[PDB]
């Protein structure tokens, strides 16, 4: 059905109460006196679709008869996709949108907006006006880049970004300072000043697999509470597998550094393990991996994530998040893929859009995303997807369905990102990018759908025009997935039912009333269907929760998806209470042969 | 005596097997390898006094046919005077005079020395080339400007400095923050950061003033830190909060950028202060309002702040270099060689200037607001040493007199030779804007108790026209400097006079000359493990009265002694008020109130016992 069927059916839904507390706690606009600006989740729809739809003035295509038009448009249905809730941006898009601007514009009827008015948004967004999640930035080897460093953290926490960095260039501890003759503190020690300064004011903390003081990177939390840790691999995922095969060792040196060290690479990767089942970090980040797939490398380069790891980004870029609910594209045992592919444009648009009015708290970082314009398109809702598919999470058939899914997706993006590039111009960087001076040049790994051919030609003709560097990912849209009613990102619903009592809604429409009443009480206790007697055998294979589901077949759903994102994916390997240090080894080992870009585990009850 | 003369008695003494020990430690230059490019505290004295000595390339009355022998001539007096130890530098000028230079050009013979090998010396200095021990900056209230302030301590640190910073610009704890709709975590959890930022580069003054909102828990914020030394700031008139505490009146604890407010009794303020330095000497007090009494650019700039010891009260990105004159080596047959002290204070002041001239920060308004004010501290060490020579009790009258009469001359021709580098050199270029200018009968001090008073009150007219330097004195702890110079700290009484560091034995050496050595041997025991001579049977009434030491002395003429030297001191001056274990809260009180009423410009008290 055409998205405007779809939006009848949403659009007048409004958020549950549940929706409602996380609105009113911290979306809703308050003023100074503190009394509120915003009290339905509509009033917010309206601001944030009026502020990016504000970036068509920028629009070289539009004339300046029909811009007011044209613009009018993009607001309307950027607030129709919003009030619906079809699609959502990240937090940081609906707690700053218009901040800075005039009150008596952000909500007036639209029929009352003049060119005027839209020019008047464009002008008064304020330093404080910064609608992108993820941030990187480099911390070079100096008492000033350091400190630099340190207060950049301070000003993107401040506005509302996550921000992360490699420590690898930090010379290690011990090591001769010339300019006090004395000796460095070391990246860790380092990092617990970054830890201080945000207590202040979540981060993304990695270091490579070969620096000197990796051993104790891997136990610095045992402080650094504000940090994720992931150990950083710059080469080759084949090289280290190779070299942990064959029992090798690994040369731990640094160029600013006599200090250097042989280590068994199992030894390595076994402390990297026993850390993670104990606590769930460091992870793993295959940064070689991700440059294998940068359209950028090696006239840039990618060195490190954001926090939730799920966008690899080069010095000083920062990159915008928004996700699509597939669960709201069900109809009748079909993904909608005619509505859907008209969201996926509007969407990329949206996105692309943002960067237009978006406000950065430095200016390296407003030069980097012009230059690239990196865009993190994603979705939630999949796994009520799967169960209103009725289609077991951890089941091949899931997987399948994934892998097509993201396909569709990014071949929409992809193309819908040429016509934009036609329309608005290129990225600057376009000819500099193997986009360019490639042939058959691909974002990702692809090979788990029949789409491949079609997006490998849309990326030929990308060649041309391209109006982003790169398009998609997958977040946790913890927040946003709440608003959305919907499941969070790619993850399995971690419970069917907790307390006011709350069970899945998806699963309330399937099973016998009479039976959710009886069962519940269990249901609650054990987290689970598996074990709940009387309770259809398809309808406990159907609604698996994320324990339900092994290690592996949280891995390999990873990996379907990851085939299909030129980003990264926050997934979060779950694992049993009962599983061992071994088991995780296994998971690093799997990891390692598969597609996926970055690993995080979390073992039940471990914390 | 010349002052020439006087450099004959000292200058082949040498340092003591202790100072060699520091000296080895921290002081000789070594190359990248470790390896020693110095050996000697003559070597030491030969390179500062060298690149010091260039600073008079830049000097306008020179003729570029002259300056190759006034440098010499300057190096050659700089050098006897420091390898004789009458007036040693700060240590930041100790370690880092000469970084970025060829080694064959920073201990050649002099008269080897070549015009082209000055102006080499001179252009090869490099960033690390700090020669300063004093900065303060400021800390706003924004984070933007908190974490500018951090990465400057980080920057300042690293080069040797000491930093101090004012925090009361930071909203209080809870305060509305525009940006968030969150709340500010106030001055004292900032603090905790620079802190942290201290930590890993291998000390610091915070004040809070009496009137912020969070100072009751900034009172208490040792009791983390470990970094900061803190003292309270009182930026009203002293005169208004002894007052206010006679009156048992409140005050308005407030903010300009929080609605958070408050009333407290002065005195229940002030007797948590002094149960806290009581128990743990801190916080210290700082009169800010009576530093910027006598300040020449109040109030278009403000003193907000102390660097670390709190013996320099500087405005904003200001730094300031000092120097410390032996006083004890002047000692000449019952009197002070006033002769010889008046050369060398003029040699110093020139000398201390110079150092500016040579001196590289790491931050460019710091580097522009020295130049601008070109603020000097010269004082002197050796003084309870000066007075065991000529038998005069610390705690008595007769010190406190003749401590301000030697400190009022000292004051009198450093200002007069600030006139004459004004005149030779070129004035600060504030000075036009100053209150050496724009009002009449300016002095920079309280003075009131010296026959020197009228003759510096004619100087200080002087100093309308020509002067080179805002300010010029201070007196110092000189910790390490003093032991380089084997001689007593600043203007502090010994604090023991047998005893060991860490090692080995410090046995002082004037009580070494009087009392008799055999009488010596036998209470030596005694003494060490009593720490003084007060109650040692079999020692003469006349040598317990002269060689006290810190505890002898009540607290009240240890307040008196820095009152007297205040008075002559543009500067601050750092001076702990020693008190016995016995002493109580009430005790401390009292040391704070007779501080109002004296005149200095602040007050660290630490209990016997306490920590
Ligand atoms: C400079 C100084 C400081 C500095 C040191 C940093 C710096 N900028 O150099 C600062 C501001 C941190 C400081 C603080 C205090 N100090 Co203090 N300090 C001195 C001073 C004047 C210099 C000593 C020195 O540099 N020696 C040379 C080096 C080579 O020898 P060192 O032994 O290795 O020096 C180190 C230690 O002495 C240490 N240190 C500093 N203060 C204290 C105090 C004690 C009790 C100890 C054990 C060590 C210690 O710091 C030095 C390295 O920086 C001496 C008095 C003197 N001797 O002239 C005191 C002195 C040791 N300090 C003293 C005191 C009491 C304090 C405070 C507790 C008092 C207060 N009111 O705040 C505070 C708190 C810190 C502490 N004591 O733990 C007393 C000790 C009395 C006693 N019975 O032990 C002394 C003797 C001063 C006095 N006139 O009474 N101090
Ligand atoms: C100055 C200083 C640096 N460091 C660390 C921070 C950086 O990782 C590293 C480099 O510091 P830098 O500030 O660049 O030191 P430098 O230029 O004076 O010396 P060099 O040329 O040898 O680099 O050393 C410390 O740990 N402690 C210190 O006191
Ligand atoms: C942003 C922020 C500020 N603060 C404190 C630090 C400063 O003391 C004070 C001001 O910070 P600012 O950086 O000035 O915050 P702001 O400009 O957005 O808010 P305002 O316009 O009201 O000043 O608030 C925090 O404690 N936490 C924070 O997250
Ligand atoms: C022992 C040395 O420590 C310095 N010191 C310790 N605390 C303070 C303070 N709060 N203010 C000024 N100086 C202080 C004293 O000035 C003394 O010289
Ligand atoms: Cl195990
Ligand atoms: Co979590
Ligand atoms: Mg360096
Ligand atoms: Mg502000």
């Amino acid at each position: 059905m055409k998205l405007s069927d779809l939006i009848s059916r949403w659009i007048d839904v409004e958020p549950s109460k549940n929706a409602q507390i996380i609105l009113r706690d911290r979306y809703f606009m308050k003023d100074l006196d503190g009394n509120y600006l915003e009290t339905k989740w509509e009033d917010v729809a309206r601001r944030v679709a009026r502020v990016v739809a504000t970036a068509e003035l920028l629009n070289p295509s539009y004339k300046k008869n029909e811009k007011l038009d044209r613009i009018k448009e993009w607001e309307d249905i950027f607030f129709r996709v919003l009030k619906a809730r079809l699609f959502i941006p990240n937090s940081p898009t609906l707690f700053n949108a218009g901040l800075g601007v005039k009150h008596d514009l952000l909500w007036k009827p639209i029929d009352q907006m003049t060119l005027e008015d839209y020019e008047e948004i464009y002008r008064s967004r304020n330093h404080l006006h910064m609608l992108s999640a993820c941030f990187v930035v480099p911390v070079g080897d100096s008492i000033e880049e350091i400190f630099e460093a340190v207060k950049e953290y301070a000003l993107i926490t401040k506005v509302g970004g996550g921000v992360g960095s490699n420590f690898s260039e930090l010379r290690p501890k011990g090591s001769f300072v010339a300019g006090t003759h004395g000796k460095a503190s070391g990246p860790v020690s380092f990092m617990h000043v970054f830890n201080s300064a945000i207590s202040v004011v979540a981060l993304m903390g990695i270091l490579n697999i070969n620096h000197p003081d990796i051993e104790e990177f891997i136990d610095a939390k045992k402080v650094l509470n504000f940090f994720n840790l992931s150990v950083g691999f710059p080469m080759d995922k084949k090289e280290i597998l190779k070299l942990y095969e064959e029992d090798g060792e690994l040369e731990l040196s640094h160029p600013r550094s006599t200090i250097r060290k042989k280590v068994k690479i199992r030894e390595l990767f076994r402390k990297i393990a026993t850390n993670a089942w104990k606590s769930g970090d460091p992870g793993l980040a295959f940064l070689g991996e991700m440059n294998k797939y940068y359209p950028l490398y090696p006239h840039r380069k990618i060195n490190s994530t954001n926090p939730c790891g799920e966008i690899g980004l080069s010095d000083y870029e920062a990159c915008n998040l928004g996700s699509i609910d597939v669960a709201k594209f069900y109809n009748n045992g079909f993904v909608d893929l005619e509505a859907l592919q008209e969201l996926v444009q509007i969407a990329v648009r949206f996105l692309d859009n943002v960067i237009d009015v978006n406000v950065f708290p430095i200016d390296k970082i407003t030069k980097a995303v012009k230059e690239s314009r990196r865009l993190g398109l994603g979705i939630m809702g999949f796994a009520d997807l799967l169960y209103k598919l009725e289609i077991p999470y951890n089941s091949q058939e899931a997987r399948d369905f994934a892998a097509n899914l993201m396909a569709f997706i990014a071949l929409h993006a992809h193309r819908t990102s040429y016509e934009l590039g036609k329309e608005k111009g290129n990225f600057p960087l376009l000819e500099i990018s193997r986009y360019r001076t490639e042939d058959n040049f691909v974002p990702f790994a692809m090979g788990m759908s029949n789409y491949d051919d079609e997006i490998r030609e849309v990326m030929k003709m990308t060649k041309e025009f391209r109006r982003n560097v790169a398009l998609l990912t997958i977040a946790p849209t913890g927040s946003i997935s709440n608003i959305a009613d919907t499941s969070s990102g790619l993850e399995p619903n971690f419970l069917l039912a907790y307390t006011l009592l709350y069970v899945n809604q998806v699963l309330r429409e399937k099973l016998n009333p009479e039976i959710l009443k009886r069962i519940e009480k269990e249901l609650i206790e054990k987290g689970s269907l598996k074990d709940i007697p009387d309770v259809p055998e398809k309808i406990k294979k159907v609604f698996v929760v994320a324990l339900d589901i092994d290690p592996m077949d949280h891995l390999l759903m990873q990996d379907a998806f990851q085939r299909y994102v030129d980003n990264n994916i926050s997934k979060t390997i779950n694992m049993p209470q009962s599983a061992t240090v071994d088991d995780v080894l296994n998971v690093y080992l799997e990891a390692l042969r598969t597609n996926v870009r970055g690993i995080t585990v979390y073992r039940d009850g471990s914390l």
